[PDB]
């Protein structure tokens, strides 16, 4: 029934015979696989978030707003954490360490 059933869908993406739209290589695009490997399932009849948006916790958020991970825990942008004698803050889906003097 051409039912995505992929939770609240935003943008529908199908994979042509040779998968020209998904180029086969492409399948998913989320802050998790955006720069990392993609999941096998997703290229074929799937619903993801707009290009400038990423799929996170079934919700669409902007890349600059994407969640950050540090120690198995999920953090947010501008969120600071302490690592040893240095601290880091999530900026641009990446952590920025001050690396100040170890006290």
């Amino acid at each position: 029934g051409a039912m995505g059933s992929c939770r609240p869908p935003m943008v529908k993406l199908v994979c042509p015979a040779d998968n020209l739209r998904a180029e086969g290589l492409e399948c998913t695009k989320t802050c998790q696989n955006y720069d990392l490997e993609c999941m096998s399932m997703g290229c074929v009849s799937g619903c993801l978030c707009p290009p400038g948006m990423v799929r996170h916790e079934n919700r669409c958020v902007a890349l600059e707003r994407c969640p950050c991970f540090h120690q198995g825990k999920e953090y947010a942008p501008g969120e600071t954490v302490k690592i040893g004698c240095n601290t880091c803050v999530c900026r641009d889906r990446k952590w920025n360490c001050t690396d100040h003097v170890c006290d």
